[PDB]
């Protein structure tokens, strides 16, 4: 029937679009403590799984502000495309070149705002033949209407809507591949899971 | 794959349907301060991008009331079709004529109520072969159920659900085309963005 | 493109499924004051537009309770199928016979609970070739999850999700067909509209 | 048109995935009192309808914890696959073997978390040709975003989204098949229905 | 300890302040169907218990609009003070004179907006020595912040916050005083109670 | 300063007012699964701590319905006052005589609806000198406005607003008094605690 | 009884504390469109009623940012105290001296964040003998918990919780004092009122 | 008037009650990411201001679980009272002796669950003459009803309801006392503030 097009840690690249200091103030559909944790979780999983990662920003030398320091620090050697004008990152030639240079068929995309910086390149990438996976809990926007309208638009085009924990699990496939590593990622980003670990660890 | 059918500032017309004084009191799915800002934002972007715009009202000489003054004042030369009876604007011959006279393939539609004044002509237009883009945050209705039911119906038919900021960004494409102009539109309609500008401006 | 399959007052029948006194206590996804008004609005529009209407109940001589008095009183000559056991009304031969006897291609369906008494016959009817329109604001269920899951299932099958005011507007098409009649229906079921009428009437 | 692919009590198996003590603490999209009742309702209906049932857990000898006692106690002879590493149950050979051994075409799936333990095997099963029915109110996850993203993904693939009461009704088809039995299931899991029964019973 | 200052049907007057057609459009803290039902319930109970009732409006010949027709029709002989400018009804001499002429110590107050038309006269009345009971569910305002701030202010001054059903029960005291009358009031304004009545009646 | 007037298991009585099958359908401020669990938790703790308990109903032979079976079954020897007309239970002589016969200074009260069946007797009791503790999560009403207004009124009079778990902990004081007993109460009424217990037990 | 301590336009001063561009990004308990409108409404009413107004900022030459431009522009001659370190404005000598120099007994306070920049000086002022009125809808903070805790603290101390429209009406007292002026204030800050005005005006 | 009883960094002690790994799973009134951040923020501010801090746990060798690792690690020399049975920490002699040994008049309290582990000792402390400040956003419970009922009870007794950021600002008083220190605390626990800092720093 419909094939299950699942994330393959050897055929996926991560695109982090415009998670900038100024732009994050516009994010109100997901509260800040949760949003910050989710964005950092996504960066950590990209690093953990060793997925080619591409960073891009929009007019960072203005109100939009610089890329949040964590991402910059975490991916010092990753392609960093500071777009001076193109709103849709896919319209930037350097950006597309970097994406295609990863040689990956699957693109895991997250950024701000959801309906512009994520949706535009997601739609462009789908037209180009890529398998697109949107991390909806690591992408932010004005409110639930701007968010849900974007979800509808991306889903309609064929984008798979996923969340960071789901992304990590589909990529990892098996705990035995590295229990401690995945457990650390989860403990660092899911207070409830960390608590379960604490109790289990002190008891055993 | 699925082509990205994106807004083209040279191939799009804006249809503002029944944003009337009386009818706005029926809008309860989007709070008034946000709704007013969004509707005015849509009018401002239509003017900014110079998109052929069509205004229409339903039984304005009754409880429905007159078109909100801002729109009337902003588009004094635009086609203004006061429909005496047709609920679906597409059933009004003058309305369809005005729409087709714009010569635009893409129609950006917003109005009240979402499930009637927006959905009916959106569905009619899709049947006629137009590419329809619904501005969900500049369209209002009774509640979330009447709204979401309409979204489902329009999406099912092929309408692209968008929000005003997304619409502006897809139309503009590149900041460099006119930075100050887009920045002004954003500053006037996004308090958070205006604040970022204020801080940046006083510092630089 | 996709044809706009709109309600035709001459080709539509209304199916009111299990709006029973006991069963209404299970409805918690739509608050009671709004739900009661919406159900009565649907009955009033069915009567106003003279649409063949079919009433049905499930094990009414038990906890489920009798059909709410208003509907019984409003459609004294309509087919009334008290199903002794079949959960999906479409599984009741008398019910299907009554539906087909209306000779109508379009079926406007509402009832309780949304995911069972509305969804089951809606899906059965779609398989039989009928054009189905679900009145989502006149159908009730346990909570938003049971509701939204049902919406997804019905939409997936091809059901058009609509709300009562939208249904009335698509059926009427033109105010001039009978202004006072439609205005009365609206005034009786939309407090906000009634208020607009009051102000307009005392002023003119 | 689209066939109504409805649950058949003779052609359906139930898969209960990772409803573990530790993992249930991660469920925050559905409040605990409702979630517990729903999960137990699903187990009770599986038992009532005599549907082949498969239990599976993920790294139960760790923070994830043991399967909740109720399920273990209710299905002592059911296949119980304690997966030591595979996140997607479908990747476990014993699990798939047990599923296929039931000889059932329809799979009713529920578990935690929705977007991983339910979605992954649901998608895998759809690819294998099974008719999948997801019990959305007996599956739990972090929040509404992780949940709704998963719903979109499963629906997109062809999964039918259902809720436990709907599942029971589609399976039973007719009250007369066993009134007391279904009534007991409902009374035990729907406080509102139990109240209707109490009043009716004391009066009659 | 603190005395229970309860409503006495022989020492209470009802003040209905500014429930006008225009002003009701400003009420967004309580949805319209519920609000309409609650206001009409309060009018019905005032009439039922034969309580001296005072109607008052603010600049009714302007955007504020006329008093909702039902109240005017229900209390044709009640004092009706059309205030031409005084915002706080207590500042209008005719209004205060009317309140004092009732000879009642207890004042049941409701109106729109709650923080102005209800709060101002309630605070004035408390200063004057009256026992004030505010009907919070028959008073409307902009949002929950304007509402809750007013509740705090009124409660801080000593006003007793009540809701229409509670008001009716405190006034009635005993069902046996007139079962049918109170039952009718409840049936007409509480859909859930009406349903209970329908089931009970058809069975007995 | 202000003395901590805490629950004393030897000086407290429990008043369960009108938790009737019909009346529970009116409870919409607290969802049914949680509400049922909370009411049964209060009944369980009253039995566990051997507190003198008084059951009372209002017009049970009518739409209001019988007392929920569990309470009747749990307190077979408790005073059971079927009030034929008095809305405020304190106005019923048998009720007050029973309360006073317990000899308890502290009264733990819960019932439906909170603003009438709980608030009225609570206010009456406070006037009489009793220390009143309202169990807000085992008392139900129409919505949050009817609930919060009642809380304000009760708190204003001096009632202490508590919830069942807090009630249990304040009465118990020390785990060591009977660990297993309190643990069982908690396990039976708090799914999260039960899960903690399951994991801990299987591990130790 | 308790005196109604109402706003007197001749004995009130307005304190606008820290409505800075940077600090406004921290405000998430009230959405931005509404918040901006409310802050500007308060500034407009302060100017309209000619109330002595005091502007103050905290570390404006840093992340906190400059005062929003509108307030600066609207009150060019008002005392403007840039506090270099004192968090509670009352601890700044110039600030207190300015407040006392107004000679006003009543202080209308608003600012960000509500639990610090508003609450601290409000509590200080109350201790000093001033009558404090907090504008809760023109004060912003992190979330509803930080907000409601502050309301509790301020109310507990004796502050009167008000909202901008209520503030305007209490100060104005009578429409006839200047109908057009108050009407303009309302029209500019309440979309629903503006709509009422539009319909009324076009009709008359 | 009422004195402003403000936090004094030299006369305040911090009581962290039962923030245990198991018990945190019961916290559902505040989402986990925010709750974790708030608890860690309170621990950080207690350490920053060098306030005598007391850690206490309830039956930690059981389902309740161990104290979250961060608090243990942050306060290695703080009194740590493992209570073997006393639910209200004030009933534990070592606990009270430790509180009194600090010599502090003001007690900043936080813990889980708010209506038991925080409320009980807060009420006990108030009776003993202490000035109690409850950190409502670093205290967790089952839901909003259990939370708000506790707030009411604590406030009624005289406790001051505060939140961590407010606590930090009231203790600090002046930025100049140590700008970098307070800024770091804020940056580490308020993503919005951190973003403001990032933009400001890169620009200056």
């Amino acid at each position: 029937t419909k094939p299950y097009v699942r994330l393959d840690k050897n055929d996926a690249a991560v695109l982090l679009v415009d998670h900038q200091a100024g732009l994050l103030s516009l994010v109100r559909d997901i509260e800040p403590d949760k949003f910050k944790n989710n964005v950092l979780a996504l960066g950590d999983l990209a690093k953990y799984f060793n997925l080619p990662t591409i960073l891009t920003t929009s007019a960072e030398t203005g109100p939009n502000g610089p890329l949040v320091p964590e991402l910059k620090a975490q991916f010092p050697d990753a392609p960093y495309i500071a777009r001076p004008g193109n709103i849709n990152a896919w319209d930037n030639e350097d950006f597309v070149k970097a994406v295609k240079a990863t040689g990956k068929k699957q693109l895991i995309i997250a950024g701000v705002v959801t309906e512009v910086c994520v949706a535009f390149p997601a739609l462009s990438a789908i037209e180009e033949g890529f398998d697109v996976f949107v991390v909806t809990d690591a992408s932010g926007t004005f409110n639930e209407i701007t968010r849900h309208s974007a979800w509808d638009r991306m889903s309609q085009a064929g984008a798979q809507l996923m969340t960071w924990f789901g992304v990590a699990c589909e990529l990892h496939r098996d705990w035995r591949n590295d229990i401690a590593g995945l457990a650390t990622l989860f403990s660092n980003h899911i207070p409830d899971y960390r608590n379960l670990m604490t109790s289990y660890d002190t008891l055993t």
